[PDB]
């Protein structure tokens, strides 16, 4: 059985080579399109196979018997369809010029930022989403009354991800001469020198270079401009913020958009909601109303109203992993806050990815790429949730839905559950759950809801029953009141997270799932036992809780809120490499062994500061202050947090001196007069006082953001006179 | 059996052809990827089969199932895959103009190169390092205003590996005249002859032919430029040494490092680091800094950073041996100072590869392309040790660890140790001893550390256990306090290279190893017995030892300290082909029939001068003043190094003749006056004086080159007026 294994190792690597060779081109034919879709259910099942005979051989007959039709499947597929395997290895856009809503004032701002400056060559780039309406604002720049008499010399540039450098010289040069037969033999550079003297003859010049892809081509097209030390200016529309490294477009409002979707249906309330579904995007509202214009005007056919080319050219310049990534987005719900540490954790489970850094650096690639929208970032810079645009929501769901099968939304039959891979249902979990799923090749079960669910005790084994190959177990938003006996069984699971509100103890079996990534228990007791293994697993890298968590007596990473009586050496002694550790254990009980901790956390006197790890880099204190001193002498501490009561006290004098600190954070405190000076603070950038200020502050050259929240006017007046002595400033 | 090898062979020989043929052309097809690690897998195992048969018949069932079982993979590939078998047999450089750190003495030194000569035709050849930055400097010297004012014609030519003549004269023509159709007939010659009447018409011109890769190239292009006895200079800039036959250039500084991100990436000790990283490479710099572009300005996601395509280019006009031997280059840890000797003994036994000398040739090759840098050289001019340039050693790492397999660094599971075919590991060599590793398929264990490791007793037969297939064994960085009763069951051995502290006697058994080539015994003990039979060794080549080794009473080339009762008229008749002898026995106990000699080496009266071969070219004594006239009748005498009071004695005056000598080293000695002309030293070239000076050398023709280090003030003024009367001195 274990040559039988390697053989079909062989033929499922070479068959995942296909995959990822023809991934690169997007195949209209359907045969080819039914062969690929074949060959990733082949795939699929050889990989389950592999897998239990793995988890076999770890603790058969039927193992055999299923590897040995699948190397028949994959004989007969080779066989049958071998020449199809062998045969499976420019429009500048129109936008609107008459009516164009909402860009009065973007367009404003963008000429302003070109009609000032300084005498050099500047760049204005205009960064945005695909469809955003980048090339519109551009055009209604470029054909402005006040950039026409401004700019002697306008010149409109389609570069795009295809492009040659000698048709867009030339194309520039025949807008100056029309005897462009003498540069027939003269090369690229000396067209471009030519550009140059041509652009030097006159006065100041505007260039609008449309759709630019990469910073290569930015480079190599920038070499037809000259710098005459005059105010010439280019205005830049890209996709990818790399490539402006800005002018962020903006979205449509809600009525800007009905205005939109009225214009262009007629040259009502359920138009009014379509406009309003299409979340401030033009193109979806421009493709929207030409669907409404050929359907007849009648409420009846607007009511069952309630493109996908130009999101390709962004999707398709994806790695392969990154597709897999940007399409796992989609399986959260259309609007939900993706948290970026579950998200990175979860495309860590998946397969598709140190592991967490590389994760991180795809999500960053994701956002710069804007096919993910930013909304809510950490005090120190990092993302920490994220979105899809409806559009790319839409996009990702209806790809990895059809094309890829990558997860299913769901209620699908007995045959059709048999082909799913990953599951995502959020809406009527207790009914699905009801009639009893069987799905032997399911990898994931995604449950993204924020309505906690209570699951019965009579349907608690159904999900490890009906799914016993389940790699990913993410019900966070449902309750389970105990764990039945097939949940030990799930010697496949990798990522597990459940909520519970009575699980006071975890089971020793626990310890039996060897491949487990990242625990995530998310209880409402305020004490946890955990009676497992953990140290164990040898593949265990996160452990989060929302309890105090106690331990028993190398990968693991992160350690939240653990109780202070498992804080002992012999247990820190066998995380060498952990990074993020809290404690939640009434810190009155109580790390210098962590030399690669950047994260503490204690809820609820400072020992000498020498006692602390050196290599901290946030801490954050709650309801646990001229102990602040102690902190002060940290000279890698960066962030620093007091939430909740954490600093106590009426009179804060500032003494110590902190070094490296960027971001201070007080929250729910009751200090009434706080004494500083900018010798204290020398990095200062942040400073957040939420639900709680010296002039010394002013004096510090990093310090440009200072948050505040409902307080006394008295410190809402000291924020303002601060501003006053670019710095951003909010009181609320 | 045999015929089955036989017909084994001829299958070897057939996919080495294949993969051969497909290593001219890199294919980005990931099904061609797959074929090829497929069809090196099947070529690895079929040489391992052949070796243990070979094996087995020299001193049988499993040999014949393996060599059954590899032909039924070989008749497999070729059956399965036929179709894919079949199958798988200009845009100048953007430079930066304005931002150029560190450049601006290099400018002045090649502008006032150009300017400054005869009235011929000259030209000021760049070379340096793929990436180095000879382009930015080029044009930097192209667009000076001195360089401007000075020559009226100037003219960028971007030459390449591929080129077309009649463009490249057709594009100079184009500079001159705008009716480029009038030469729609003409051949290449009348072409370059009307480029000859443009240039000569006007004055002076400067030309930059960037790029130039063969000097067939710069022939052929050299034709249109004239030689009117005015200045005219061509700045040219190549990556390979031969096409200049120079201007080495700089690398930059870690201050211009760090300036030049800080420049890139804001238009920090975490960035001081980073650039610190970069080895003073401009490319590596703007590389770095465009990745660090994309990431937020946080000091944990610079912590976490701590091209391929133009090394490429050198890479693959690499032969298919060259290539080899240049990835093998890549084994060594980085900034390693790889001994020049050692290598090519690893080149040669490792089968890249009288043998020594195409060695010697291959690295001279690799130096010459600028793909290893050459640190310390021989008196005699030959090289002694080099390295690779970190960007080199990161391309050479990945694409020997990724793309080829040749050599993997170090744990590897059993399942992966089973793919390896060499191990390279210098950190942690204990801890992975311990684990017990097994590799049926690993042909070489490198480990190449600076500081000793002692190597348990427990732990001395896992590596022959677990390896029995070694080729080579360079473990002289490991002590081996005893061999275990596997060491010689390593039949395959090649190279095999250890250390010691307590060995003084070589087991018989050794002999029984009749295939090895290198035999390096590194022995802190004052004498050594070699009881093996050395003279059995049929392909025995080199045997180096730093003790007195006792050897027993044709292709052997070196006999490093052995001991003087060894240097018997019967040893001596065994190895006629001997080149370098050394002897470290107690000199004062004591080669003619050896006419091949060149080097010797005594280490502790001069008998007659006919007594000493007269084929000797290198000769050192080792702790053996007047005597020195036996020397000097030595007609072919080139390099006399006297080391560690080698000639002790208070008055020298020279007497005899040194009509070949070239380099003479004393070091270490108590010598008070010396007296010396002309006449006795016609062709003295280096003199070398460490630790220890006539006015007559200054009459020497061939006298360039004196080095000095501490002594007397005394010498160092004699050295000074000697250099005041191109001469090169250093004194330290
Ligand atoms: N403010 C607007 N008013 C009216 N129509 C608009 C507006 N903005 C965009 N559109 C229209 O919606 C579509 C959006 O395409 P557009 O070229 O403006 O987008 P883009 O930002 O350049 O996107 P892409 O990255 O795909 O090039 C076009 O048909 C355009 O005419
Ligand atoms: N001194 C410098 N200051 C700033 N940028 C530099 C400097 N030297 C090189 N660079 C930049 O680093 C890269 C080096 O490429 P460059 O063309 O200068 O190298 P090269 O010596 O011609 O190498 P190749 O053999 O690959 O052609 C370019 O992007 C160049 O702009």
């Amino acid at each position: 059985v274990k040559d039988s294994a390697e053989s079909l190792l062989q033929d499922l690597n070479d068959f995942n080579a296909f995959l990822k060779q023809t991934a690169k081109s997007r195949t209209e034919n359907d045969v080819h399109k039914e062969l690929v879709k074949k060959i990733k259910t082949v795939v699929n099942s050889a990989e389950d196979a592999i897998d239990k005979f793995v988890i076999e051989a770890k603790l058969v007959y039927d193992v055999a018997g299923e590897i040995k039709t699948i190397r028949d499947k994959v004989k007969e597929i080779r066989l049958n369809n071998a020449l199809d395997l062998q045969a499976l290895q420019r429009k500048p856009p129109v936008v609107e010029e008459d009516d164009v809503v909402g860009f009065e004032e973007e367009a404003d701002k963008v000429i302003n930022r070109l009609l000032g400056g300084s005498s050099g060559l500047e760049v204005v780039p205009v960064v945005g989403m695909p469809g955003l309406g980048k090339t519109t604002l551009a055009n209604k720049i470029y054909k402005h009354p006040d950039i026409g008499y401004q700019f002697f010399t306008r010149i409109w540039v389609y570069v795009s991800q295809s492009y040659r450098r000698r048709e867009l010289f030339l194309n520039i040069i025949s807008k100056f001469t029309r005897n462009t037969k003498q540069y027939h033999d003269m090369c690229e550079e000396d067209l471009a020198d030519e550009i140059e003297d041509f652009l030097g003859k006159g006065g100041k010049y505007l260039i609008v270079l449309d759709d630019v892809w990469s910073p290569d081509a930015w480079e190599r097209i920038r070499i037809a401009f000259p710098n005459n030390n005059k105010s010439n200016r280019i205005l830049l529309t890209t996709r990818d913020s790399k490539v402006a490294k800005p002018h962020d477009l903006k979205f449509l409002t809600e009525d800007e958009s009905w205005i939109l979707l009225e214009k262009k249906v007629f040259h009502e309330l359920s138009g009014k909601s379509i406009a309003k579904k299409c979340n401030g995007l033009p193109l979806a509202i421009v493709v929207i109303a030409g669907a409404l214009i050929g359907k007849g005007k009648t409420s009846r056919e607007w009511k069952q109203v309630d493109c996908n080319k130009l999101v390709q050219l962004s999707y398709d310049r994806l790695s392969y992993d990154l597709k897999a990534c940007f399409l796992y987005c989609g399986a959260f719900p259309g609007g939900f806050e993706i948290p970026a540490w579950k998200l990175i954790r979860l495309w860590i489970a998946e397969g598709f990815i140190s592991l967490e850094c590389k994760a991180e650096d795809n999500l960053n690639d994701l956002i710069n790429r804007n096919l993910v929208m930013v909304m809510q970032r950490t005090s120190d810079g990092q993302i920490k949730t994220c979105r899809l645009h409806d559009m790319l929501h839409e996009f990702c769901r209806q790809e990895a839905m059809k094309e890829e099968n990558l997860f299913q939304e769901i209620f699908p039959g007995k045959r059709e559950l048999a082909t799913y891979r990953r599951l995502c249902i959020h809406s009527s979990v207790l009914e699905f759950i009801s009639t009893k799923p069987s799905g032997e090749h399911v990898r994931s079960f995604l449950s993204f809801s924020l309505k906690k669910i209570e699951m019965p005790s009579v349907d608690i084994p159904t999900i490890p029953k009906g799914f016993p190959l389940l790699r990913v177990f993410d019900v966070e938003s449902i309750n389970f009141s105990r764990f039945s006996k097939e949940f030990f069984q799930l010697y496949h699971l990798r990522y597990i997270a459940f909520s519970s509100d009575t699980i006071k103890i975890i089971p020793k079996h626990i310890g039996e799932l060897w491949n487990i990534q990242t625990l995530i228990i998310n209880t409402q007791q305020r004490s946890l036992d955990i009676q497992a293994n953990i140290w164990n697993m040898e593949r265990l890298r996160h452990l989060h809780t929302n309890s105090s968590a106690k331990l028993p007596v190398q990968s693991l990473q992160t350690l939240s809120t653990i109780a202070p009586e498992s804080c002992t050496e012999e247990v820190f002694a066998r995380t060498p490499n952990l990074k993020k550790l809290g404690i939640r254990g009434k810190i009155a009980v109580l790390v210098k062994k962590l030399e690669s901790l950047e994260n503490l956390k204690l809820i609820n006197r400072l020992p000498p500061s020498y006692i602390f790890p050196t290599k901290l880099r946030k801490l954050s204190l709650v309801d646990t202050w001229n102990d602040m001193s102690i902190l002060g002498q940290m000279e890698h501490l960066e962030v620093l947090k007091l939430k909740e009561n954490g600093f106590m006290g009426e009179c804060w004098e500032s003494v110590g001196g902190f070094c490296s600190l960027l971001v201070l954070w007080i929250e729910r405190t009751d200090l009434v007069s706080w004494k500083a000076s900018a010798d204290h603070f020398p990095r200062l950038k942040h400073l957040v006082l939420i639900c709680c200020i010296p002039i010394g502050l002013a004096d510090i050259r990093s310090f440009q953001v200072m948050e505040l929240q409902n307080s006394t006017k008295t410190a809402a007046i000291s924020a303002r006179g601060i501003r006053d002595k670019g710095f951003k400033l909010s009181i609320f």
